[PDB]
């Protein structure tokens, strides 16, 4: 009944960011329709400013602060970091981004290109959170969490406002899940406007905390730091997004590393959209064996292609020839 | 005054193919605007059916035949071959595609995937033309030339009808040139509707026959088979497209291999559009030193991103890390 955001927060966020973001297109694919037997629609957040949907939450959070702040601080595998740095730069606010050592080089470099101070941490939720806390204290900055901050969650939710308008007959949204900010914002939004529309999460089997949490009915974070090509969804879900996910998300589909790699390459080759592997997670979910159990009434499915920030040099390892 | 096609042919082609092709989007890039000091618009033919704009000419040609034909035949580095095979398959007509031995593997495989009989030839204009002639005779098929066939040229020209509608304030179109079918169709169209709009060709320095022809005022085909990463524009311009290009194209910009590689990678990384290197030729042209000499009045420039059929495995060689 009462969560850390409401639909009204999402509506407000949309008005406050729409002049500063792209109304990204919804594209289709005949081959992917044929492979799934569904009518698919691809929400192209890879074309968003900074290369992912994270600009939505970042702009909303920075503008929700509006003496100006001394600094903004966060932890990020890269996309929220880039987005926050860009949003903060527009207001003349310096940014400190705490980033795991094992984040992709392209993401590390982009954060530095936008002028942030990058601070490497160890690759775990605990290290990300603890180092961001220390950096926040040292800089006397403002922490803008990548997925648990209400202003961030409300910003990500605005994706659903656009999808429901662009695909008026949509039956389901499929959303990749890491910390659950996007999934939670979208769930709040869809279930407020047209709750008959399904909200499905897609998650790596190698980082399956959201799936485990829903199964067990309690928050079950990753016990070991995840090893996955879906580098942007290694975070566990958190205390603010869990209750929304528990109550408002219809199902969660897990996908293996091989499935993620295959779906990502299929989008590259067939749609010509350079999605990052994390964005391939949603595509893998709809292609998966378990998704065939979804009712045939759920025909019009919109998959969020959440980002396009991929290391081309690092992607030469897993790319397979036909 | 009188060329092998007219504007009326392009208009007719558009009505005859529009129900069967995508009205591809026009996208923008802030970074590419910043780099060029121009206002750029990208016509996304990479999203077209079969991965390039060639579906336009192919559908128009196949439907311009409408006992049904025994077979269709062509020569192609891959894109026209794929498009022709698809168009012919819709009508239950078999296809024989003559393809140079050194065409990219992805293109060879796609032609076979669409059900064509592929016939390898030696990598030269002479071999392509001679083998297609022999195959046409042996199969008693109909030759559909990739760039000199009027129905094909008229089909490619329809790109300009869309661009002029989608970018109403456009000042110039930039078009990659191989055989000159697209360039000629676009030139006929633009100069009929709003001749103040510039039509610029973009060409590899390593395959610079169009540039040489315009300089010398006569058709000067490539003396040696071109060596270029822009694998789809190795053909010389021909007898039907040359007069149109001579008279109606405003300038031709050549770009080196390094420029093509750099522009292609920039589009991948910054726009998240998986263009093939041939489609990077137009982007390289607007980024080139010589394009800076174009009048500052030519502000709104639409570049045709002509195709997305790229060998990912073969592209691991030239991709450079930042
Ligand atoms: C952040 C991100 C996600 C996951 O969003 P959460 O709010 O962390 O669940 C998915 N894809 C991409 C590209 C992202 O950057
Ligand atoms: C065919 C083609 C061109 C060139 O068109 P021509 O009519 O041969 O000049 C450019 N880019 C791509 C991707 C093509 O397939
Ligand atoms: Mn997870
Ligand atoms: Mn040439």
């Amino acid at each position: 009944a009462q969560y850390d955001i409401s639909f009204a927060d999402v509506e407000k966020a949309h008005i406050n960011i729409r002049d500063s973001i792209h109304l990204t297109p919804v594209l289709t694919s005949s081959i992917l329709n044929q492979l799934t037997g569904r009518n698919l629609f691809f929400k192209c957040e890879l074309f968003q400013k900074t290369g992912s949907f994270k600009i939505r939450g970042a702009l909303n959070a920075v503008r929700s602060l509006v003496r100006k702040p001394k600094a903004v601080v966060t932890h990020s595998s890269g996309n929220h970091g880039q987005a926050l740095t860009y949003a903060a730069k527009l207001e003349g606010i310096p940014a400190y981004i705490v980033v795991p050592q094992t984040a992709p080089d392209c993401k590390k470099l982009a954060i530095q290109a936008y002028g942030a101070s990058i601070v490497y941490c160890e690759p775990s939720d605990e290290s990300r959170e603890n180092v961001a806390k220390r950096v926040t204290e040292e800089t006397e900055g403002i922490m803008v969490h990548p997925n648990q901050e209400p202003a961030v969650i409300a910003g990500q939710g605005t994706i659903a406002l656009e999808v429901l308008n662009q695909v008026p007959l949509v039956d389901a949204l499929v959303v990749p899940v890491g910390g659950g900010g996007m999934l939670a914002g979208i769930a709040i939004t869809v279930k407020a406007l047209k709750p008959s529309v399904k909200v499905y999460a897609a998650e790596p089997s190698n980082a399956d905390d959201c799936y485990q949490s829903k199964l067990k009915g309690k928050l079950m974070p990753n016990l070991y730091p995840p090893e996955t090509i879906a580098d942007g969804v290694k975070s566990s879900i958190g205390l603010n997004t869990w209750p929304i996910i528990r109550d408002l998300v219809d199902d969660i589909f897990t996908v293996t590393e091989d499935e993620i790699k295959c779906a990502t390459q299929l989008v590259w080759e067939r749609m010509k959209l350079l999605i990052e592997p994390t964005a391939g997670v949603g595509v893998a979910a709809v292609l998966s064996q378990h998704f065939q159990t979804v009712s045939p009434e759920v025909k019009n499915i919109c998959i969020v292609l959440s980002g396009g920030n991929v290391d081309l040099t690092s992607s030469i390892t897993w790319v397979k020839q036909a």
